[PDB]
């Protein structure tokens, strides 16, 4: 019917090798070889286009059919050819890319190709339930190829159905795949939308003779049917007469390193900061210079230096685990978490979206309402206590042999260990001499180190997931820290007896015991809201009203602990490794007045402290205490005070909060959309519409809090206990994965006890863990230690990390030393310890019934046989599945 039907029909009755001659007859290709094998090796460096589409819209681009500019959406990614080639140009300014990826779809690729800081790549999306957004320039490279034009004409209407939505927020540019353009419906409708949207169709030369497939660009303007047929005389052309030699134009070479970026970020106090900055840039004036594409947006550069790399992205897999977890080697849920990447490029590329942040400050009625709470909160917390120095005799009885030394200046640089250095006076005269600045007004040392954390955790594009920051100053730094405002955890003031609301000092163990006591009282349902990054979320105001226990101190004492704050909190120098272009390492020297930093001696106790006062304004809010124009204007702040004094305890003790961590047990649920000052406090909650009312729990068990949920269960005697409960497939997965790189097999055996005996103590009401642990310290030999670290958690107190008797050490937390058990009858045997109901078990990743599951369990004995031949036999072993 029509010159491309008849182009289709032709191509239908095409024989392989009539097809095979023609596809490539005539076209145009980009030269991909140097490409294909920098990406095998992985050469992000390289400049080199991630996919053929890099060249397929450098072409729409030169001719002048599409001029990208702003914010650049990429519908159908894949692995971004389309994303990184929009990032170098001069114009745009953010590009983000949305794919489905996973199982037999292509998952974005990660380049240091130039302008990378600007590209934020997504996996998982299907495009076509995804709301449309504003942008500037919109790009959709989505169609696959079928044998019939039935379909491919319903796959393009469907495409165009999509795209319509999001170009009614009318972008500058576009560039759309129109799939099937030659049927008489789809110039019908190419005819209505270039009517209603503009552009039109242009056919892309490095295209192969296969397809029919035009992109619909913002600067074309033609007849869609004269557009279309000119092509489809093109590719009937070339059907006839001889094959015509392939055209070959080198591949885009993209280029490496950051694009500069427009900053918003606050003015340096120099008279601060300056003397840091500069004593770096002095013991590194030989390398130090000023990068013009620097990636800081909210952070104030003061200037870079050549640096070597740090950080690795390598995951090792714990073979006994593996091997003794057969069943699971299926689920993508344990299979799929592995170590973080904490090289530089793998802690820069969450840095950027995460914590290149600035939160606008919060309205002065909302500034106010903070600072009356906070006065309040301090002042209750130090009704039974006392500031105090904490000393130098406490700090070494402190300090582990684990402990970072940091050492960022060459005096600092002497000693191997932190262990060895507090027994140095060499290093006290150190600590005396920053003393004496801070007491002048003045900061010399306490700079901060940046980098990633090498944790494990579900990946990210099939690639390992990259890495959060983590920030600590140097021993000596940490020290004043400490002798300032370490009466806050050595005296434990965010304890659940001093601060009612708090849980310092508490183990997993107990924690599911405050949440059941915490639904006796009346009320609402329960919330646990996560804030999205709360150490980022820390403002100016919140530092200033942490600064109120300051008052409490002696004048010397306070005169201490605010040079710490001024000099070190309110103000802070960041060191952090970057990766420049030409696979080169830089280090960066950074510096911000908001925003926590997690290293800090009293990270954990502020954000105790903050999130309380956080949580205590969104009751006020809630039980319409605060109204709606006490943002801009507090009207009448008695009313503050006087609900405080009358409420202020009674909400508190009605509270969880560990850090950024909460649960609060409400009045009623006016807590679900007290969200008013909340918002304007900058403490935007995790995965909800900022606006979109708060979802509660009903059930107390179902309440997630510290990365758990717990359980009340009840023994074979009929006593009770209330149980940390998490999906197994979290710790299935985290226990299979290894951290340090080249790994004796005792090493890897000694970290598969430490999971295991984890296991015994918080996770034995789990089916399939009570039985891999068996069968894991059953293949590991009795005498050997558990070594290595099970929990990041400051509720993981590692009593499992002993050669001592399991049933022993679980009769001791959960009976013995459990102050919520009254009965201290000892538990003789396991079978008399319960498990999880075989409904919630099943409900977080238990394997009870499946055949893969019930097969393992049956040849267990076997496989540890296996294991213990593995790990060698003339080891002595013992049978704990008995
Ligand atoms: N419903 C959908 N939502 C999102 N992406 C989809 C999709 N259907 C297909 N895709 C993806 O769209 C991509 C089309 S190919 C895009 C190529 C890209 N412009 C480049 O330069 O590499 C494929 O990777 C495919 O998996
Ligand atoms: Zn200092
Ligand atoms: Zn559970």
């Amino acid at each position: 019917e029509t010159l491309g039907e008849k182009w289709k029909a032709r191509l239908n009755q095409m024989s392989a090798l009539e097809f095979y001659s023609y596809k490539k007859s005539g076209i145009t290709e980009v030269c991909r070889e140097e490409a294909r094998r920098a990406l095998k090796d992985g050469v992000a460096t390289g400049g080199h286009a991630v996919s053929r589409g890099s060249a397929k819209i450098r072409w729409l681009e030169e001719r002048g059919y599409l001029q990208p500019y702003g914010k650049v959406v990429d519908l159908g990614c894949g692995r971004g050819g389309w994303s990184y080639y929009a990032a170098t140009i001069r114009k745009v300014q953010e590009v983000r890319g949305y794919t489905k990826g996973g199982p037999g779809h292509e998952e974005p690729m990660l380049v240091q190709s130039y302008g990378w800081n600007i590209v934020r790549l997504k996996s998982g999306v299907d495009v076509f339930h995804m709301a449309a957004e504003p942008c500037d320039t919109l790009l959709c490279d989505i169609g696959e190829s079928s044998s019939s034009p039935e379909v491919e004409e319903t796959r393009t209407l469907r495409v165009l159905s999509m795209v319509g939505d999001w170009l009614e927020k009318r972008p500058g540019a576009f560039c759309i795949k129109v799939l099937c353009p030659y049927t008489s419906t789809m110039m019908e409708t190419m005819e209505r939308l270039q009517r209603r949207h503009g552009g039109g169709l242009v056919r892309v030369p490095l295209c192969r003779n296969s397809t029919h497939e035009m992109y619909w660009v913002s600067g074309a303007k033609s007849n869609i049917i004269k557009s279309v047929s000119t092509t489809s005389q093109l590719l009937l052309g070339r059907m006839d007469g001889p094959r015509r030699p392939v055209k070959y134009e080198e591949d885009v070479n993209l280029g490496s390193g950051t694009r500069a970026v427009a900053s918003c970020a606050e003015a340096p106090n120099m008279k601060i900061i300056g003397r840091r900055i500069e004593r770096i840039r002095n013991e590194h004036a030989e390398t130090w210079f000023l990068d013009e594409n620097h990636p800081y947006r909210t952070w104030a550069y003061h200037g870079s230096y050549e640096a070597p790399t740090q950080g690795s992205a390598s995951s090792l897999v714990n073979g006994v685990v593996r091997l003794l977890s057969k069943p699971w080697d299926v689920v993508t849920g344990v299979t799929g978490i592995a170590m973080t990447d904490t090289t530089p490029y793998g802690q820069q590329r969450v840095f950027k979206e995460k914590v290149d942040t600035r939160v606008p400050d919060p309205q002065e009625g909302t500034r106010q309402v903070m600072n009356i709470v906070s006065s309040w909160l301090w002042k209750e917390l130090g009704k039974r206590k006392r500031p105090r120095v904490c000393t130098k005799e406490e700090f070494i009885n402190k300090v582990r042999s684990n402990a970072a030394l940091g050492a960022i200046f060459e005096e600092e640089k002497e000693w191997k260990t932190a262990v060895e250095a507090v027994n140095d006076p060499r290093f006290w005269a150190l600590v005396d001499r920053e003393r004496e600045h801070h007491l002048r007004g003045e900061c010399h040392s306490c700079v901060y180190n940046m980098m990633g954390k090498r944790e494990k955790k579900q990946g990210e594009f099939g690639k390992a997931k990259g890495s959060r920051a983590i920030w600590y100053m140097w021993l000596g730094a940490r020290f004043l820290e400490f002798e300032a405002l370490g009466f806050l955890n050595e005296d434990h003031w965010m304890g659940r007896e001093n601060s009612g609301g708090g849980v310092e000092g508490l183990g997993l163990q107990r924690l599911g015991y405050i949440l059941e006591e915490m639904n006796r009282a009346p009320g609402g349902k329960m919330y646990a809201d996560d804030t999205a990054g709360w150490d980022t979320r820390i403002s100016k105001f919140d530092l200033e009203n942490e600064a109120l226990i300051t008052n409490q101190m002696e004048e010397g004492h306070r005169t201490l602990a605010l040079a710490v704050i001024k000099y070190t909190y309110q103000n802070k120098v960041v060191k952090v490794l970057r990766p420049a272009e030409g696979g080169k390492t830089v280090m960066d020297i950074i510096s911000r007045q908001d925003q926590r930093g997690s290293g800090q001696v009293v990270t954990y106790a502020l954000n105790t402290f903050t999130n309380l006062v956080v949580q205590l304004i969104r009751n006020m809010e809630a039980e319409e205490v605060l109204e709606m124009q006490d943002l801009w204007l507090l009207r009448k702040p008695e009313k503050v005070t006087r609900w405080l004094q009358s409420n202020g305890w009674d909400r508190l003790k009605r509270m969880a909060v560990s850090g950024d961590d909460c649960v609060v047990k409400p009045i009623d649920d006016r807590f679900a959309h007290a969200l008013r000052f909340l918002n304007d406090m900058g403490k935007v909650r995790k995965d909800t519409q900022e606006w979109k009312p708060s979802t509660g729990w009903s059930n107390w068990e179902e309440v997630p809090f510290c990365s758990h949920h717990f359980n009340k269960l009840y023994l074979k005697d009929g006593r009770s206990i209330v149980v940390p409960c998490r999906h197994q497939d979290e710790l299935i997965g985290r226990a299979r994965v290894s951290p340090g790189a080249g790994w004796s097999i005792r090493e890897t055996a000694c970290l598969a006890k430490s999971y295991a005996q984890m296991w015994q103590l918080l996770y034995f009401h789990r089916r399939d863990l009570r039985l891999m642990a068996n069968a894991i310290c059953s293949a590991v030999p009795v005498d050997w230690v558990p070594t290595g670290r099970t929990t990041w958690s400051i509720h993981g107190k590692g009593e499992w990390m002993t050669t001592e008797d399991m049933l022993m050490v679980w009769n001791r937390v959960w009976i013995e030393e459990n102050d919520h058990m009254e009965d201290k009858t000892p538990v003789t045997k396991w079978t008399d310890i319960p498990y999880l109901g075989k409904r919630e078990d099943l409900w977080c990743g238990s394997l009870i019934g499946h055949r893969p599951r019930t097969t393992w369990a049956e040849n267990i004995k076997d496989t540890v046989n296996m294991v213990r031949r593995i790990i060698g036999d003339e080891e002595k072993y013992m049978d704990y599945l008995s």
